[PDB]
């Protein structure tokens, strides 16, 4: 009397299969859920329950698309759509690989990466290490990453937070890149003081090598020129506290105090990244506005859904958000470049040299943020969220790329330090070659 609903596929962008179900036999007649591709993506993807429903990930949260109706006899038989993702597997497997190892290298807790589409926010990759095997028994897998961090799990993101007050002072008209300016090693500042990460008297760095050194001094003051309430407007309009719609379960919206909160400190805190908290996501979203010449694009895993029948039907665009001109884009672009150049006379070398790739104009910023001491309410003194965004390239953007790292004891490449810099140095680089993209004078971070 009943006529089941075949379940439907879950499919990358290249209609490569990720989830699948095969007839089998046993109550006699047995669906089984096949994943090839074991724990690829299975973060985004999930598993299904015992009566092949979803159980978790977008298996379950997509599982009225995927699971169709069932007919009866007449009401015909309602087969489950196939569900394509903009992931690229290829890309996938080779982030999702290298965030294993980085972890193991760096000791840290987890890490995980973003790879984001730069003109349209498609989500190509997004993976985090120890990812579960949804083709085996969830309840042997407790020591597994089952959900997916990288949408669920906001942390303070320090100086690569930093995006905001450059685009701001920028677009803003309050400072260029080429401004020498006098930046003393400390200042007080709404009743708290704030140091640089490296005892120094006043030096003459550009604001280009304000953000290519990190100083939190000059990052203060060129914040001071801009105010609170276009600081605190600019951190809307690039999406922070506010979920990003991305169709994945789980996703948290960070959490970024509203002005009319602030303590007389916030201001101190905020333009370096410290008392507001973003999903990886978020992170990654907020260089892809500026990869786009100024337009945020809210990013999307969901590219489209086919019909039994074989109609494709796709996923509606989200609406774009300006943030910046494209002008002002393409000089936080330039300038970010900075972070990544090296100087063997250290005078015009960025924070992040590891991250360059020499043939090509990667820019990006590099993080480090204390965590809170889930014991005193504090902030611990040597726990730190390890973060890094970038993008490939400056003159060309395609790729945008974010990662954290969770206190690693090493750089995510093993060797002494704890920075996620040669982590996006490996995925920026293979992001080029694969693609065969062919290959100025250098930037000025410190004056005279
Ligand atoms: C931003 O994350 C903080 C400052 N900016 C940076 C930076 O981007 O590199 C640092 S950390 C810098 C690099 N490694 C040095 C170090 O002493 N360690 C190995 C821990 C210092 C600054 C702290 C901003 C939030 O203060
Ligand atoms: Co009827
Ligand atoms: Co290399």
């Amino acid at each position: 009397d009943v006529q089941p609903a075949a379940r439907g596929s879950i499919v990358d962008r290249n209609n490569d299969r990720l989830a699948f179900t095969i007839e089998a036999r046993a109550a006699e007649r047995q669906d089984l859920r096949q994943y090839p591709g074991g724990s690829l993506a299975a973060n985004v993807v999930g598993g299904i329950d015992w009566d092949g429903h979803g159980l978790l990930g977008l298996e379950d949260s997509l599982d009225a698309v995927l699971a169709g109706t069932d007919g009866s006899v007449r009401h015909k038989a309602v087969h489950g759509s196939t569900v394509v993702l903009t992931l690229d597997n290829d890309i996938q497997f080779y982030v999702q690989q290298q965030v294993q190892q980085a972890k193991n290298l760096s000791g840290a807790h987890n890490v995980s990466a973003v790879v984001l589409d730069a003109k349209t926010g498609e989500v190509l990759a997004m993976a985090n290490d120890n990812t579960f095997d949804p083709s085996q028994d969830i309840g042997r897998q407790g020591d597994k990453q089952l959900g997916n961090p990288a949408v669920s799990s906001p942390f303070e993101p320090g100086s690569v937070n930093k995006i905001v007050a450059a685009s701001a002072v920028i677009e803003h008209g309050l400072s260029s890149p080429d401004e020498v300016l006098q930046v003393p090693g400390s200042i007080q500042m709404g009743g708290v003081t704030v140091h640089d990460a490296w005892e120094h008297g006043v030096m003459p760095y550009t604001t280009t090598g304000v953000f290519g050194k990190s100083s939190n001094v000059g990052t203060l003051m060129l914040s001071q020129r801009v105010g609170p309430e276009r600081y605190y407007d600019m951190l809307r309009k690039f999406g922070l506290g506010q979920r990003t719609g991305v169709g994945l379960p789980g996703e948290s919206a960070g959490l970024v105090p509203p002005i009319d909160q602030w303590s007389g400190s916030t201001f101190a805190n905020l333009p370096i990244g410290q008392g507001l908290s973003m999903t990886l996501l978020q992170m990654t979203g907020m260089y892809q506005a500026i990869a786009n010449d100024g337009v945020r694009v809210p990013p999307r895993i969901i590219k489209a859904t086919v019909a039994p029948d074989g109609s494709r039907t796709e996923e509606p665009r989200p609406d774009d958000i300006r943030v910046v001109s494209a002008q002002t884009a393409q000089t936080v672009r330039q300038m970010l470049r900075a972070v990544v150049q090296r100087d063997p006379m250290g005078y015009q070398q960025g924070t992040g040299p590891t991250a360059g790739v020499p043939g090509y104009q990667m820019a990006g910023k590099t993080g480090t943020a204390q965590q809170i001491n889930p014991g005193c309410g504090c902030y611990f003194d040597d726990v730190y969220w390890i973060t890094f965004a970038g993008i490939a390239t400056a003159d060309n953007p395609r790729y945008v790329i974010g990662i954290m790292l969770d206190n690693p004891a090493r750089n995510s490449d093993g060797a002494p330090g704890h920075s996620a810099a040669p982590l996006f140095h490996n995925i920026a680089g293979w992001l080029m070659q694969r693609e065969n993209v062919p290959l100025g004078p250098p930037l000025v971070l410190q004056a005279t």
